C-alpha cells in the first residue's frame, strides 16, 4: 500500500473523494461562540472546527492503512498546516497504539519545512531535503488553490529520489485557477473563497478562531 | 439574569433560537470513520458529532451568563441525556474555571432522573424548592416527557424552571426549550446516546436512522 | 472472559493498582484551581490527567477481557459519573480503531443510585463501575442482590481503593490506583455533595470539612 | 505587567517557582498503556502525559495574566517544543474566548524557529527576526539542560531589540553542567537524566510516546 509511483504525485490517482461542501453553503457564525476579537469580522462559517476535527479522524485513519508497518516521514508546511499536521499526528499515534494489529515501527517521523509562496518564486525554510532520499514522504499542506507550492515543493522533493510521495491538505479549492495539482488524503472541496480561522489567516491574522470560515468584506477592508 | 416566572416553563420565552438544520440535509457516512458495529446501518449523518460539541459549547456559553453567580441545579434525564449532560457540565465548569469575574459558588450541582408510557423517576423532589432548576433532556419530541415531569416538579416550588435540550424536532401546538441545540425534522435519530431500542448510543455522530437499522433492530 | 460468581469481590487474577505511598502528593498552587475550590483544596493526591492517563488502560484491559462479548455496565450514580464516562469513552474508541472487528457494541450502559430493577442482568456478563471502595459495604451488599437474579458473571471497576486496616476487604478487578486511608474530593468525588466539579482529586482538609460539614 | 528589562533574560526574576519532583520520583510504565513500538524501552515514567496537560493548564493562566492586554509574540522552538507550544496556545486562546474581558488582540501570535545545538554552534533556521523589534516575546522551549541553547539563540533575538523576551520551557533540568540560565514559566525542575517522550526524544526516536519516560539501557542500547 505505501509504494506509489512517483509520476503520480498530485494526481490524487486512487484516492478517496474528499467530503464536497455544496456552493454556498455556510452555518451562522452567531450559532457558535465566536471571541470577542473575532466576532465583528465573522459572519458565515464554512465549517465547524468540530466538523474539521471529524473529518481529520477519517483521513488520519486512511493515512494509517496507506502506511501501516511502514517508515513514514511527514513534513508540515508551516505556518499555516500546523492545527491540521497536530490533529493528524495525535490521531496517527492513537490509532496505532489502539490497533488490534501491532507494529515496532512508530506511527511516523516528524519534519518541518517553511514555505513562502510568491505567484513566481518559492523560498524554503528547511533542513537539508537529502533526509528524505528512499523514504515513503507525505506532504502535509493546508490548503490547495493553485497548486503552485505544491507542485514545485514537490519537483525539489523528486530530486532527492524519495521512495514515494503523497500529500495531505485540509482543504481543497475548486477554482479555474488550478493548475490541476490534487492531494490523495483531501478532508474538504470547497468552492472558490478565501476561508480564515483553525490555523487559516488573512494577513497573519485569525489563526486563533477555532472555526472555518469567510472573510467579510469587512474584514478584508481593516486587515488588508 | 436567573430569576424568571414559573409557568414561562416549556414555553421557550425569550430563548435564542436554535440552529435551524433544514429538511433532507444531511453528510455522507462515507466521509467518516464509522466503527464496525455500525457499519451496515449508518448512511446519513445529521449533525456530525463535532458539531454537536461546537453547539454545545455555545448552549453552555448561553447558560453560564443566565446562571452566572447563582446556585444552579441541573437535572440529566438518563439514559440519554447523558452525552449532552456530561458535554455541558464539562463546558460549564471550564467556562467557569477560566472566567474574569470570579465566584463561591460551584458552576452548578448535579442530578439525575430516570424514565418509566413512559415517564421520569426522580426520587423525592422536594429538594428542589426555592432552587434554579435546569432540566437537561436529549431531544424533545411531542413534548409529553417534559411536560408531565415539569408539573411534578412545579409541585415542590423551585425558584424558577428552564430547559436545555441538544434537539428539537418540527412535529404538527408543543413544548420548547430555552437553551436548544438544534431544530431538525420529523425523523427518528441515532448516535451521541439516541438510541433506537437501546442501541447506536456509543455512535460517535447523530445519524438518521436507516431502513436496515429499523429492520434489524425493532423489537 | 467469564468467570466464577463466588469469585466477585476477591480481586482473583487482577492487575494490581497503582500504588500510591502514604503521604504522597502535589502540592495544589502547581495547578489552576477555581476560585469555589481555592479556599479549600492544598494537597492534591492525583492530578485529573493521571487520572485519565489511568483510566486509558483501565479500559484496555476491560477491552481484552470482553472481546467478542455483549458486556453490561452498570454506573453507580453519582459518584462514579465522572469515571464511567471516561471508561466508556475510550471502551468505544479502542473498539472503533481496533481494526480487529466486532459487531457487538462496545458496552451496554445501565444506571443505578444510593439511599432498580436487576433482572434484566440475568445471564449477562456485568461489570459495576464504583468511585471508591472504602469499607467495601456498597459493593458488598449490592453485590448479593445481583447475584440473586443470576448473571453470567460478575466484576468491579473502581477508580480507587482506600488501604484500611479491615481484614477480608472487598477488592475490584479492575482498579486504577490503592492510595493511603483519607477522604478525597475532586474528580467527582464529594463530600457533603461539594468538589465534584473540580478537576483533580485532592485530600479533604480540615478547612473543607468544618466549612461544609 | 508584561514589561521586563532585556538585561534581565534568563534570570528567572520574579518567576513562580516550577512543580519540584524529588529524585528518584518515577511511576511504572506498566500501570499506563505503552503501544508496541515503545513497550521493550519505557521503565520508569517521571511525568504521565496527564500531569504534563495539568501543569501546563496553570503555565498558560500564567502567561494569560502576565500578559493580559498585549500583543504577545510567542516563538515555537522546532523540533522539540512542538507538543507543549501546541497545549499552550490552544489554553491561551480557551482563555481568552472563555475570559470575562472582551480583549480585541488576538491572544498571541505564532511563529517558529528551528535550533540546532552543537557543544560550539547554533544554527537558527527562520524567517527574518527583525520582526521582533519592539515586541513582547516568549520563547518556548522543551527542556532546559545546560542552557546553552537559550543563552546563545537570547543573545541573536537581544541583537533586533525586541521590547520584552520571557522563556517558557516544559522542563528544566537540576544539573551541574548549567550556565545558570532559568525559565520564566517552567513547568517543572528534575532530576539530572535524560527523557524521552511528549516530544522529548533520543536520536529522533520516541517523540510521539504519550508520557515522559526515562531513557533505559534497553533504548540506549537500541537507538544509540
Ligand atoms: O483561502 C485561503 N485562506 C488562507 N490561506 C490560503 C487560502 N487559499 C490559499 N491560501 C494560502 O496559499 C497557499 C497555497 O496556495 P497555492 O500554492 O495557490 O495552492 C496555502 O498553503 C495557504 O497559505
Ligand atoms: O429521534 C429520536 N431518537 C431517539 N430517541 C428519541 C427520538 N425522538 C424521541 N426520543 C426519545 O423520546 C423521549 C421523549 O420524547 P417526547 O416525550 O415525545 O418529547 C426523548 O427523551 C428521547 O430520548
Ligand atoms: O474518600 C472518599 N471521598 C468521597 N466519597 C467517598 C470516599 N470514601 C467513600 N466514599 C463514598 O462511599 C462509597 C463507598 O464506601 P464503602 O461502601 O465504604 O466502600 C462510595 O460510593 C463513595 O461515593
Ligand atoms: O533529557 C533530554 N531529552 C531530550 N532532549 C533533551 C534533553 N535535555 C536536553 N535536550 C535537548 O537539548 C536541547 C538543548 O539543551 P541545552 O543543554 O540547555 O542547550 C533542548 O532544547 C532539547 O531539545
Amino acid at each position: 500500500m505505501a509504494s506509489k509511483p512517483i509520476e503520480d504525485y498530485g494526481k490524487g490517482k486512487g484516492r478517496i473523494e474528499p467530503m464536497y461542501i455544496p456552493d454556498n453553503t455556510f452555518y451562522n457564525a452567531d450559532d457558535f461562540l465566536v471571541p470577542p476579537h473575532c466576532k465583528p469580522y465573522i459572519d458565515k462559517i464554512l465549517l465547524p472546527g468540530g466538523l474539521v476535527k471529524d473529518r481529520v479522524e477519517k483521513l488520519a485513519y486512511d493515512i494509517h492503512r496507506t502506511y501501516f508497518g511502514e517508515e513514514l516521514h511527514i513534513i508540515c508546511i508551516l505556518k499555516g498546516s500546523r492545527g491540521f499536521f497536530n490533529l493528524l499526528i495525535d490521531y496517527l499515534a492513537t490509532i496505532q497504539k489502539y490497533s488490534g494489529r501491532e507494529s515496532s515501527v512508530p506511527p511516523f517521523f516528524e519534519h518541518y519545512v517553511r514555505l513562502k509562496s510568491y505567484q513566481g518564486q518559492l523560498t524554503v525554510l528547511s533542513d537539508d531535503l537529502s533526509i528524505f532520499r528512499d523514504k515513503h514522504v507525505l506532504i502535509v499542506e493546508d490548503i490547495v488553490d493553485t497548486g503552485f507550492t505544491l507542485t514545485e515543493f514537490g519537483e525539489r522533493l523528486k530530486a532527492v529520489g524519495p521512495k514515494s510521495m503523497r500529500i495531505a491538505t485540509l482543504v481543497e479549492k475548486r477554482t479555474d485557477r488550478s493548475n490541476s495539482l490534487k492531494g490523495d488524503f483531501v478532508g474538504f472541496s470547497i468552492e472558490d473563497v478565501w476561508i480564515v480561522g483553525c490555523c487559516y489567516d488573512f494577513n497573519e491574522m485569525f489563526r486563533d478562531f477555532d472555526h472555518v470560515a469567510v472573510l467579510s468584506d469587512a474584514a478584508r477592508k481593516k486587515f488588508e
